[PDB]
């Protein structure tokens, strides 16, 4: 896939306007329903065990998030995922925090076992643990703590669960079992936004509701969600994190093709 | 009533700071608090058994939003809601997704008929299922999808429930047993922003703990409410989503009276 | 302590971006991480009782909010406070609430009674019911209630618990066993921004996160987070409580140690 691509794709979210069902942490909520409406989608929360099922099924996508979870949430996510899975609506998992904790750890596990998943969004070390792996790293700060091994980390594990895998980071890598992307896009004013990375996940789905192979719509998602990250920035910068938040929203609503066309840097590994 | 009629209760609400207490869906608590504080109203959340009967009696209003519901707080709401019935406070519904999972169509039956209630709003479909009626319609795009055909499934509502009945949409109904009004007020910038409609329905609970006749109080709360989002957009316009739900607040807060005379727009049918 | 030292105490907080835990109630968990991560801190919400013990060991502070609570979530807090207490980790309770129901007022005495706590803060009345003293007082208006009896009602509680009170309101007063001080600092327009003072309560576990006095801790968080509103109310002013929310965000990014000691006002009794 190419700039121009993933440009197609976001024009395509906007006509369709999918349903996005969210089971995620009460952090982030009202965030990632407002900027999955700024993007052009639908969004849905619901958690009871008496009704996920239900929603789930009339979804366009699911996303799982276990960012504050609990022991009848994680669940719910479960009977959820096996309701998407028998009416081919793809499912999308968050595992946060996983590797802090062993009740997080757990529950990712069980989540994964249970729930075929078209694509899987963290850090190195989350889904490392979550998968059981090697290759260790949080996020790195300068010169380089190694790229070929996050780009090894992420083959072995699309390999092993036949799905889509994308470790965020300075540089973002993202792929399938035969595939390996770099992507260099956003702004580092999105780790002062709490939300910011798990809005990002939304979109993923959002982008799988319209396209059919989940690996160009994560590279989609993840360029044109990084594009408007930088173009607000732009005109954010100096003012502070609390005016970025307001006009990342905003940009979500306003950018274009030509922009993901012009700022968005996709490379084939 | 009329605009000039709709603009003294503005004035009340903010000369009493009434308290609002809500049990509502956790997609919107933060949005839903910040806009009756900017209003000029007092919010309170409380969910739990234990404490709902103890808060709702000393409130000057209660807000029942199913949202996000579950088995439990579906108990509170109900508990919450026979303690204003035996203080004499006013009890707010808005069944949001009656009819999307019999989960919520269940839920929001067995509230009505268990509390008495002094008003509810929601879409034409969330109306027509909770109460068990015909008339069909969601919100409507262009032309004219039915105008008397919405304002025959209000009237039957109310007068079955002997409750008022707001139906919202681009063109707002509302309705008692004797008296039927339409409503052209807002913008659908609204749209983009989520809670938007709930908040709407918080504020509805502040003018009924002023006004005694809550047709009267449902329509000057939605014309007030409305007009400050138009002021809000038309500042607001083509910056985005994002720079619109920050004025919305704004307005809340300084929009007059002499305003809502000048932009709302009341008939009576 | 002088708005020197105060000053000082901030910088050291943006060096080592304390991890903050909080067990909050959901109208403010999106602000309240906001605000921690505009500071520069790290904020992280988690409630599960099978996981609290094990994030709270791995904290620099432990923030207990009861807004709004549950059984379980009371529960919680105190597993949470008892492996705080065992490594080390200082404890701050913001008891929301106390004394407008019975339950919350049980709650809040039964945390008192099992978790040792760094710090206590709210207001006048909530103080006395948790404490279980004298001094009735909810904020003020103008003229003066009683100034030398809300210093002795937090010197009496202080004494008491062994531990620092903080009591807000037009002017703090803050006190340990044997010191008392009063400080002058905010803007009004933070009554009109929920979650405002839960803010402040997180805040003040950031500082005591990196300075081991918590009487000190406390003086140069309210300090900061006072200059840091009163200089966002000069820029937000007339346009509205929706902007201010804004700019009180960008603020605590920008904030300087020049600032503070130039607005910051600190008084030893
Ligand atoms: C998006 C969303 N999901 C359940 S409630 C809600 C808020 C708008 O009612
Ligand atoms: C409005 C509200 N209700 C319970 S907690 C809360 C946030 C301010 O403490
Ligand atoms: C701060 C926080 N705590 C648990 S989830 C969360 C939101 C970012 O994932």
């Amino acid at each position: 896939m190419d700039a121009q691509s993933a440009a197609k794709c976001l024009t395509a979210v906007r006509r369709h306007s999918p349903l996005v069902h969210s089971i995620t942490n009460n952090v982030v909520t009202n965030f990632t329903a407002n900027g999955l409406l700024a993007l052009g989608a639908s969004p849905v929360m619901a958690y009871a065990k008496e009704e996920v099922a239900d929603m789930a099924k009339i979804a366009g996508a699911l996303v799982l998030n276990i960012g504050t979870l609990s022991k009848e949430s994680v669940e719910a996510m479960i009977i959820a995922g096996k309701s998407a899975n028998e009416h081919g609506v793809p499912v999308i998992l968050d595992p946060v925090g996983a590797g802090a904790t062993p009740f997080r750890t757990e529950s990712a596990r069980d989540i994964i076992r249970e729930v075929r998943l078209a694509a899987i969004r963290g850090n190195a070390a989350e889904i490392a643990h979550t998968v059981g792996v090697t290759d260790w790293l949080i996020k790195g700060v300068d010169a380089g703590e190694g790229g070929g091994d996050i780009i090894r980390l992420a083959q072995q594990a699309a390999q092993k669960l036949n799905t889509v895998i994308a470790i965020t980071g300075e540089v973002d890598v993202i792929a399938d079992t035969s595939h390996v992307y770099t992507l260099h896009n956003g702004h580092k004013l999105l780790t002062k936004v709490t939300g910011a990375g798990c809005l990002l996940t939304s979109v993923v789905g959002a982008f799988c509701a319209v396209e059919e192979n989940p690996l160009f719509a994560a590279i989609a998602a993840i360029s044109s969600y990084g594009v408007a990250a930088q173009l607000a920035a732009q005109q954010t910068a100096d003012k502070g994190p609390g005016s970025f938040q307001i006009e990342l929203l905003n940009k979500l609503s306003t950018v274009t093709e030509q922009d993901v066309q012009e700022w968005a840097t996709i490379e084939r590994v």
